[PDB]
């Protein structure tokens, strides 16, 4: 509350460690769904059913001109990959499978680099 705070966590290494974190995740042989944004032109249905598109290089635009304001924005749409992913695409498809396997990858570097 007013005057009354928490010890502050060194946060100064975050921009950094996210950036590290999303290096690895755009060069994880499974990433190819997720590299750039889907093309709203040629996918049927995915303007309409996936309301917050996003994708690594997005992320990477966003997390290198200043936009997330704290890690834990930027860990909000590297899930939203994940999300979109399992809304669009069948479980028992390599698409699918990928989301599945690439948002176990991003939650064990999340665990180990920050909790």
């Amino acid at each position: 509350s007013m005057s009354v705070k928490k010890p502050k966590r060194d946060d100064s290494k975050d921009l950094a460690l996210c950036s590290m974190i999303l290096t690895e995740m755009e060069t994880h042989e499974d990433a190819w769904p997720f590299l750039l944004p889907v093309n709203l032109k040629l996918v049927p249905g995915y303007k309409k059913v996936i309301k917050k598109p996003m994708d690594f290089s997005t992320i990477r635009e966003k997390l290198s001109s200043g936009q997330y304001p704290n890690l834990e924005t930027f860990a909000l749409d590297v899930r939203l990959v994940f999300d979109n992913c399992e809304t669009f695409n069948e479980d028992d498809s390599d698409i699918g499978r990928a989301g599945h396997n690439m948002r176990k990858y991003f939650e064990k570097k999340w665990t180990d680099t920050f909790k």
